[PDB]
């Protein structure tokens, strides 16, 4: 048997099942951009449960004890097993909606809300867009802009560039301010949509006006493209970075965070991801503990307390869950 919970189980970085995982997270996606939550979360779920086992898929009785796998994600993988393909998910792969909705949704600054309501008023491609940039925000028009560099796969070796120029930064503005590389790379993964980065200091307090110091140092490089700072409810930049790169450069997305240390390992936890991975983890946190888990803390509703916590291990201890290490929570 395997739990229930994807924060209760070990899900590495690769897996055996990477056919099926994909089909089921397509009709998931899908399931999203028409407001379906109940349907993608059960598709994300049994996803999930494909990424955890220790072999392939090859016959429909593997898939005898498994939870989350109701009747419509069991007919998928049914098909895709004897047949090579499912009618459904190509179906949704060919349809104009769904490639609509993720050439709009994949564009830094659009969700799924705003990617519908150009949608419905009839605009389909990134050209439609740019023809309307009163319907843009600034954000919008700079993922327009960036598009194509925004849309290949960031690398571990963009990532190891981005960390020590912004650790160089930070270093300047603050002796002491530590970087800390969170999201998918800190998961070891080998690519990623963006860079994601938790900053702190050891003295709670001395982090405060940092992170405008730190871009001021970005911009001084020539190293930023854009940049929105929000107070809020962590102080964080999303930015694109423009990376030097031999003969050429590239546009990335980067987002930097500041969390005060008492915060600092709800805000890696949090950070740290799979979004799944912490949508299940707060699941588990309310419906199996009684306690509610943010980026922020671990509260008990009950008592009115807040847990204190100096590490993610101490955290995982709290809510009686053996620790995963980053890259084992890739759910
Ligand atoms: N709706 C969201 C968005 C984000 N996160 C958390 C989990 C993510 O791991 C982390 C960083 O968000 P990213 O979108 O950068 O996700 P990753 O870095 O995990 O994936 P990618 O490789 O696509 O960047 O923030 C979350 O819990 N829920
Ligand atoms: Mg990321």
């Amino acid at each position: 048997w395997m739990p229930a919970y994807a924060c209760q189980r070990p899900t590495p970085l690769t897996h055996h099942n990477t056919g099926l995982s994909e089909a089921l997270e397509i009709l998931a996606e899908a399931a999203g951009f028409e407001g379906s939550e109940g349907r993608l979360l059960t598709f994300c779920r049994a996803a999930s449960v494909l990424k955890a086992l220790p072999s392939p898929v090859t016959t429909l009785s593997q898939l005898q004890g498994l939870p989350h796998f109701g009747e419509h994600s069991s007919r998928v993988v049914q098909e895709l097993l004897e047949h090579g393909v499912c009618e459904e998910v190509e179906r949704v792969r060919r349809s104009e909606r769904y490639q609509t909705m993720k050439l709009f949704t994949q564009i830094f600054g659009v969700g799924v809300k705003t990617a519908d309501r150009w949608y419905r008023e009839g605009l389909r491609t990134l050209d439609d867009l740019r023809e309307q940039p009163q319907k843009l925000t600034q954000q919008q028009k700079a993922g327009l802009q960036h598009h194509q560099d925004l849309s290949t796969p960031v690398l571990r070796s963009d990532v190891d560039a981005l960390q020590q120029v912004v650790e160089e930064a930070v270093g300047q503005a603050l002796p002491g301010a530590t970087v800390t590389l969170t999201g998918g790379f800190r998961r070891g993964k080998l690519q990623g949509h963006d860079v994601d980065f938790l900053i702190t200091h050891p003295k709670e307090g001395q982090e405060a006006g940092l992170l405008p110091r730190v871009m001021c140092r970005l911009q001084d490089q020539g190293l930023i493209l854009y940049h929105q700072h929000q107070h809020s409810a962590f102080e964080r930049s999303f930015c694109i970075f423009r990376l030097p790169q031999p003969g050429s450069w590239k546009a990335v997305r980067v987002d930097l965070v500041v969390a005060p240390v008492s915060q600092f390992p709800f805000a890696l936890l949090g950070w740290t991801g799979s979004k799944l991975f912490q949508r299940e983890l707060r699941r588990f946190s309310r419906k199996e503990k009684g306690l509610w888990l943010n980026s922020h803390g671990l509260f008990d509703p009950e008592q009115k307390t807040f847990f204190q916590a100096a590490s993610e291990e101490d955290i995982f201890r709290h809510l009686g869950l053996e620790y995963l290490p980053p890259e084992q929570r890739n759910a």
